[PDB]
């Protein structure tokens, strides 16, 4: 029964048909439970630690690489010779990385933890019920709770589901709900019927949520739903609902993969197409086994070449590096391929309380009437100083210090201030300071009543622990609080009823005494106290109050007013039903109004700036409040959202209005609006959508139970660190402090990784080129292979790797914030820089197998058959070419290769310099910008010299020591791609403009 709250405890009984004194029968309960189900969340869907396994094999290039495996396996089953030793070597490194590849991707998938798991936290395991099979509570599993139960629940409980109130045993049931309606305060529970079928949960005071807290009282009630169906369910298929997108560089990682196999492929199909004339070959004799060897050894080659396997691990290592940067900076990212988004951020919604502003609240001003004379009225308005909850400051009239005590208007605001309010003050040692003893508003209620000091008492005599209850405590022993008629959106005001304490036996003297939003309080009032005496309320006395209250709480002073007032003559006791909150407004009528005080909930010191780096950045600002529209606009100017003089009326929206629009006009809205006040926790989730619709790469903040949805409907779900677990587990980053600049600062953050990550994603994908390049042209010219892949795969995962990670270090461009935010489309590669990358890989695809061709012709030391062309043949049968002699194996030689790759790794070595920036020249830019890009070419080149050497390496690599001459040529042939960059990075600066 879905709709509880807004029928009668009757209604309810009667629509499951059960006795609520003895509780559902067995047949109602199988029935039941058979109808509804078990009371919880679904479980989350098992994965298998196979199925993780297999999943690890489903990328497209682990799938090419794991062929190339087999492929390698297989022709290291029928090799020719008796290299086993070197042999099984190339086929087991593949199908380790594979398993090292997989073992990290189910590492992952293990100790992560997602938000929906995480709202089992709020669903306890038992619950007590009454069922007709017994007359006493019994205590059953939560599990097996079901609609229609009768149940019973006490201080201290955790609701086990959605419970409409049947009766309040106690004589106040108070309920904790923060997580659900982010009420902080434990709110009063009642059992009559509210009338909306469409109440916000803060509106359903006759219902308990599963999953909150009894925060006092004992009470009994009927099970109206469950599992899916409570409040918290509903969050769960919510966020269950919610597909995520991946994120641009996923995406763009994704597109090139596919585009690479489509490339190998043609690779693989041209090296065909160009040895189509062996059809024409006789077909007895030749190398028809050693032919079909030589093809599928390119093949692997080509397969690794083509992948840059140490890309990932680069990306991984940067974004860690760059994770824990941000967390000393406040920002604590949990999903690392978040902060490419965050760098792509153009809209921010942020909440105002604690974020925007540091939700220390104080009370500045504060106004009570001092005259009435027909058309002439005056006021007496004063200012407080201390932005503190400290009892700390003084009260004062044009700018001097005055004692409140000499006004009796102050003497009774001071009063209602401290009767009418369910908060205090506590001095923590913990911190030396102060800390609010409930709602922020009415703490500051304490405080003011603190500095007033209406009846001047000694306070210098106490502690600062027995101060900061002192002249409200004086307030108390005066004045007997009966009961408190709690506050209420529809009637925006509280009031609580006080006897006198120094008339025991009085049948007079009650007071009932009234706080709450100004418009509501004041027509309420019929008259208006003036000192002591009192006057009839009129309309020239009202204007110029509501006058004075527009100018605080709209004006430059951006302050929540309170206006308070007082009901002389209250009804009787035993009259009032103080259990039908509906009846409250009518006790609360024919006041008589006695002041306003304004407080104000100042902004972060630094949010002013943040605003406006984010107007330089080009990101939008949103800001979510639950302060009125008028204030909440007034607030939007001050710290910058909205000029102080711009029209906003099409900018600024409140929960009410943008759910009159039609879902046309609400669309747009979103896209132009940048302050939504009073809204509920269904508009966030729609403002995303909605602004989802325009493209916008949005941050979201958020910190209850019931944000989740949002925050995981945002690509940047941004929680509360003083938030719930559950909001944090659904949100991309965490605010240790709160602060909105955090959340600019993460960006700016976002934007400096990624330039860099583009950087040596260029530089890896690059090389990758070229290492094709070479393995294609030594197919092309029939020549042996002058790189392997064992070769290949050191260069892609530790030579480059190096090199790839220090360019992450690159220093950031000074201009970061001074441009909009980038293009989620936009490609890593593309126009003169995929002309560039194009020319440098044919450089480098020559450069390699130039070196090996200059070792087994035109060497010193290497068979001086220039002009040779290995081309013609590596057969070795009929010897055409040599007319007396005894050798071929020299053609497997690892002298020639060891040229080839140590040109690939110098080549590699100047390329990481040529990258540090895209057009810069490295005249402008000198390679010392960047000393661990320095730092690590040197290691580089010693892991270089290190599988040369150290014997057992240069044999599994296929390598060997190279000359001093043979080193020269490598320089000579490597350095000048310096060279070809620059000119190409020359054109691009100057002949390319617009
Ligand atoms: C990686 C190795 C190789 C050999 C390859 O061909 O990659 C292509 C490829 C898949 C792309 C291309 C490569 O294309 C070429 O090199 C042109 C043909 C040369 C024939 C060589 C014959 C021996 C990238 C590498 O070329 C250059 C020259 O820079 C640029 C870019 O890559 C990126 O933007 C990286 C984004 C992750 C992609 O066009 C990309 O495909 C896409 O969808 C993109 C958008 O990804
Ligand atoms: N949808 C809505 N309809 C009507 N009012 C809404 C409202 N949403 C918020 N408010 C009022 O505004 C104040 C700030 O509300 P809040 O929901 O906490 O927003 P933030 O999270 O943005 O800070 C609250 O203070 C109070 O009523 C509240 C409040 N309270 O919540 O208990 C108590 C008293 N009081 O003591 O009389 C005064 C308040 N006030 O604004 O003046
Ligand atoms: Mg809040
Ligand atoms: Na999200």
């Amino acid at each position: 029964m879905e709709a509880a709250h807004s029928k009668s405890t009757e209604e309810c009984l009667a629509y499951f048909g059960v006795s609520e004194t003895t509780g559902l029968t067995p047949d109602q309960v199988k029935r039941h439970l058979e109808k509804y189900g078990h009371n919880e969340l679904p479980a989350e869907e098992g994965k298998s630690l196979w199925e993780l396994v297999i999943e690890q094999f489903e990328d497209l290039l682990v799938r090419i690489l794991l062929l190339a495996a087999c492929i390698s396996f297989v022709l290291a089953w029928f090799e020719e010779g008796e290299e086993t030793i070197t042999a099984f070597v190339e086929p087991f490194v593949i199908l380790l990385i594979l398993i090292a590849n997989a073992i990290v991707g189910v590492w992952q998938e293990r100790n992560a933890e997602n938000a929906i798991e995480a709202l089992k936290e709020y669903e306890p395991e038992m619950g007590k019920v009454y069922r007709a099979d017994r007359k006493s509570v019994q205590r059953i599993k939560a599990r097996d709770i079901v609609p229609g139960d009768i149940v019973e629940v006490a201080v201290g409980d955790k609701v086990p589901a959605d419970i409409r109130i049947l009766s309040i045993k106690s004589t106040t049931l108070r309920v904790d709900q923060s997580i659900l309606t982010g009420e902080s305060v434990s709110v009063i529970k009642h059992t009559e019927p509210v009338p909306d079928p469409r109440a916000v949960n803060q509106d359903k005071k006759n219902m308990l949520f599963s999953g909150t807290n009894i925060a006092a009282g004992k009470a009994l009630g009927i099970v109206a739903t469950t599992g899916v169906s409570t409040e918290i369910g509903k969050i769960r298929d919510q966020m269950a609902a919610t597909e995520q997108d991946k994120t641009p560089l996923q995406q763009k990682l994704d597109e090139f993969g596919e585009q690479l196999s489509k490339v190998i492929s043609l690779i693989c199909v041209a090296v065909w197409l160009i040895n189509i004339g062996h059809f024409n070959d006789p077909v007895h004799g030749g190398s028809w086994i050693r032919g079909a060897i030589y093809y599928f050894k390119i093949a692997v080659a080509l397969a690794v070449a083509a992948i840059p396997e140490g890309l990932p691990a680069v990306i991984t290592t940067c974004l860690a590096l760059g994770t824990r940067r941000m967390a000393k900076k406040n920002a604590i990212v949990r999903s690392l391929p978040s902060v490419e988004t965050l760098g792509c951020t153009s809209v921010i919604c942020s909440d105002k309380t604690g974020t925007l502003t540091t939700n220390q609240m104080s009370v500045c001003k504060m106004f009570i009437i001092d005259k009435v004379d027909g058309d002439f009225c005056s006021l007496n308005e004063f200012s407080i100083t201390g932005s503190t909850y400290a009892p700390e400051g003084e009260v004062l009239k044009n700018d001097k210090p005055i004692r409140s005590g000499q006004f009796d208007g102050l003497v009774e605001l001071a009063t209602i201030c401290a009767l009418c309010n369910d908060s205090s003050l506590d001095f923590n040692e913990t911190k030396g300071v102060y800390e609010k003893v409930g709602e922020a508003t009415e703490t500051a209620l304490t405080t003011l009543v603190e500095k007033m000091n209406v009846f001047n008492t000694e306070v210098r005599n106490l502690s600062k622990v027995e101060r900061a209850n002192a002249c409200n405590s004086v307030i108390r022993q005066l004045m007997k609080k009966e009961f408190t008629l709690e506050f209420s959106r529809d009637r925006k005001s509280m009031s609580v009823y006080c006897s006198p304490a120094k008339s025991s036996r009085a049948a007079v003297g009650n007071k009932m005494f009234v706080k709450g939003a100004p418009e509501g309080v004041i027509d309420r009032c019929n008259y208006v106290r003036v000192g002591t005496t009192r006057v009839p309320m009129t309309g020239p006395v009202k204007e110029k109050i509501l006058s004075v209250i527009k100018e605080w709480g709209t004006g430059r002073d951006t302050l929540r007013c309170l206006a308070l007032a007082t009901r002389d003559t209250p009804p009787k006791r035993e009259e009032m039903v103080l259990d039908d909150s509906s009846r409250f407004m009518e006790y609360e009528t024919d006041l008589t109004f006695v002041g306003v005080v304004g407080m104000l909930d100042p902004p972060r010191k630094e949010v002013m700036g943040s605003i406006q780096l984010c107007r330089d950045a080009g990101i939008r600002v949103i800001m979510i409040t639950g302060d009125n529209k008028g204030t909440a606009i007034a607030i939007c100017r001050r710290i910058g959202i909205f000029g102080e003089n711009e029209e906003v009326a099409d900018r600024a929206y409140t929960g009410r209005e943008f759910d009159d629009l039609p879902l046309a006009e609400q669309r747009e809205a979103c896209r132009r609006a940048c302050c939504f006040a009073r809204v509920e926790p269904s508009h966030k989730s729609k403002i995303v959508e909605y602004l989802q619709s325009y493209d916008e790469i949005t941050a979201m903040t958020g910190d209850g139970v019931n944000d989740a949805p949002a925050l995981k409907k945002a690509e940047i779900g941004i929680a509360m660190g003083s938030g719930t677990a559950v909001a944090k587990t659904a949100s991309e980053m965490v605010l240790a402090d709160d602060n909105f600049s955090t959340i600019v600062a993460a960006v700016e953050e976002g934007r400096a990784i990624y330039n860099n990550m583009k950087q040596f994603i260029r530089y890896l994908i690059s090389s990758n080129v070229g290492e094709v390049v070479c393995i294609f042209l030594t197919a092309a010219l029939g020549l042996p292979e002058a790189l392997i892949p064992v070769q290949l795969l050191w260069v892609n995962l530790v030579t480059d790797g190096l090199p790839a990670t220090a360019l992450g270090f690159n220093p950031p461009d000074l201009d970061i914030m001074d441009r909009p935010p980038r293009s989620p489309k936009e490609p890593l590669i593309s126009g003169w820089l995929f002309f560039r990358y194009m020319a440098i890989g044919g450089y480098v695809g020559a450069a390699t197998v130039g070196a090996a061709a200059w070792w087994f012709m035109y060497a010193e030391d290497g068979p001086g058959v220039t002009y040779h062309q290995l081309t013609h043949f590596m057969q070795c049968t009929e010897d055409h070419p040599h007319f007396e002699g005894l050798d071929c194996e020299i053609f497997e030689a690892p002298e020639p290769m060891t040229m080839a790759l140590s040109v690939l790794v110098t080549i590699e070595m100047c390329n990481a310099l040529n990258s540090l920036s895209e057009n810069q020249s490295l005249m402008r830019m000198p390679p010392w910008v960047n000393i661990w890009l320095l730092g690590s070419i040197c290691l580089s080149m010693s892991l270089h010299f290190l599988i040369l050497y150290v014997d057992p390496l240069p044999m599994i690599f296929k390598l060997k020591a190279l000359d001093l001459t043979q080193w020269l040529m490598v320089l000579k042939i490597s350095l000048p791609v310096i060279g070809l960059d620059e000119i190409l990075k020359f054109i691009a600066r100057n002949y390319l403009e617009g």
